[PDB]
């Protein structure tokens, strides 16, 4: 076995390995660090890539970012995505 920092994951409702550090500075980054598992975070990144490819999204387009931000919030909220 190994040693891992773990958190009660808001998405999966179970104790899982957490991130080693917040993904970025700020309140949102802190929320993710404290309440989102590494698995949930990784699964979100995979889903985000899928959405960007399937919808032809551009991170520099405000609407495309808004869409992704709305899906991320839903994805990591605790609800069934």
């Amino acid at each position: 076995g190994h040693m891992s920092r773990t958190v009660m994951c808001r998405k999966y409702h179970e104790e899982l390995p957490g991130l080693d550090r917040p993904p970025y500075p700020g309140a949102k980054g802190e929320d993710i660090y404290n309440n989102v598992s590494r698995k949930a975070w990784d699964e979100w990144q995979k889903h985000q890539t899928m959405l960007i490819n399937e919808r032809r999204l551009n991170m520099m387009n405000a609407e495309d970012r808004k869409f992704l931000q709305q899906e991320m919030d839903k994805f990591l909220s605790g609800e069934d995505y």
